Order: C-alpha cells, then structure tokens, then sequence
C-alpha cells in the first residue's frame, strides 16, 4: 500500500463530473472542481484544469494526472504549514500517509485546526489521538473513511485498507 492506492480506495474513480459527499462538483479521483452550485462553473473549472474543452468528461489518464497534482499539492501544503510540518516529520511512513489523506480530503487549513489531535500524534499517544480525531464533524459525516484513516494513525499499519 502507498498513498496513491489509499486515496484511490477512499475517493474512487469517476470520469464524469459528479457530486462529492458534501454535494460539490468533483471529477476523477476526488478532484474538487468548485463549491459553486453551477454545473457550468464546474465545467469551466474542468476545462481550465485539463487544458481542453471536456464537456464534463475526462480520460483515466487525465484523472490520474489531476490525482498526481493533488497528492503533490497535499504534501507541499503540509511541508509549508508551520503546524503540520513538525507533526508530519515526526511520523513514520504509514502514518504520514494518513496525514496526507486528511489534507487531501479537507485541506491544509482544515487539518491544521486539529490542534489537540496534532499534539497527541506528535507525542505518539496513538490511542488518545484516535479518540480525539473521532470527535469531529469529519468523523460524523464520513465515518467509514475516517475510521480507516484513524485506524492507520492508531496502528501505523495498513490493516484498515488491506482487504479493499
């Protein structure tokens, strides 16, 4: 398992514009297009992202390119963030993937707000971190995914993903 396989499981793959769990226009492997209710706005963002007139549909290669860019952006967001970088640097490789997963889903600023969880992770208090992480809108709104990510933080193993 690696971060690409992990997020591919969590986000799926759809080649036509769809709505994510929050009702936002998205495409590919969880590539958010816009939070605007306008499908036309989403199609414009798509065309800009891909560099051609897509009419709301992309190829698998294009989806994978956006995914590469998005994972890269998540990692860079972590490294540039004064709250996230020290925690990330303190983690082992598997737990780093859990961090990237969270940043991919909710953004750098969102994750940086998990102050108490971040401290517990930095302190390697895994069970306590897991308990704290679950006290969140994140967990309540996407519990199956949050549970997988949290199990990854708790154990430092891929146990929550391996069968998927």
């Amino acid at each position: 398992m690696n971060i690409f396989e992990m997020l591919r499981i969590d986000e799926g793959l759809r080649l036509k514009i769809y709505k994510d769990t929050e009702g936002y226009y998205t495409i590919g492997i969880g590539h958010l297009l816009t939070k605007s209710p306008s499908l036309n706005a989403a199609k414009s963002e798509l065309d800009k992202a891909i560099g051609r007139n897509c009419n709301g549909v992309i190829t698998k290669d294009e989806a994978e390119k956006l995914f590469n860019q998005d994972v890269d952006a998540a990692v860079r967001g972590i490294l540039r963030n004064a709250k996230l970088k020290p925690v990330y640097d303190s983690l082992d490789a598997v737990r780093r993937c859990a961090a990237i997963n969270m940043v991919f889903q909710m953004g750098e600023t969102g994750v940086a707000g998990f102050t108490n969880s971040l401290r517990m992770l930095q302190q390697k208090r895994w069970d306590e971190a897991a308990v704290n992480l679950a006290k969140s809108r994140w967990y309540n709104q996407t519990p199956n995914r949050a549970k997988r990510v949290i199990t990854t933080f708790r154990t430092g193993t891929w146990d929550a993903y391996k069968n998927l």
